[PDB]
């Protein structure tokens, strides 16, 4: 977690910086790894543009949170990211029961359908 914050025209204010910082801090222990967390917080006419692009070992967790309230953008941002994170982490549901139980979580990608 290098914590990369690069905004467009709307620099990082003391209030906002502390906001995202606290969020990224706790989120640093999420079931991911967050290596290259690119947090881009810009100000748009019709709402704030919270573009948080995190580089996860599985891909990239892009947290998009648009809202007139800067603090609302930070919150809503971590919300969408969390949900998207849980999904990417979802990997617990093997065909149990029957005689096909004696098989650990081996190959679950590209089965049939």
């Amino acid at each position: 977690m290098t914590m990369n914050i690069t905004s467009k025209q709307m620099e990082i204010t003391p209030a906002i910086r502390q906001h995202v910082a606290d969020r990224l801090a706790k989120l640093e222990k999420w079931q991911t790894h967050l290596i290259n967390p690119h947090i881009i917080l810009s100000k748009e006419p019709q709402g704030f543009v919270a573009d948080a692009t995190i580089n996860t070992p599985n891909g990239v967790l892009v947290a998009s949170g648009k809202h007139e309230d800067m603090y609302t953008a930070i919150n809503e941002l971590i919300n969408k990211l969390e949900r998207q994170l849980n999904k990417l982490q979802h990997k617990g549901e093997a065909r149990r029961a029957a005689t096909s139980v004696k098989d650990a979580n081996f190959v679950e990608e590209v089965e049939e359908e």
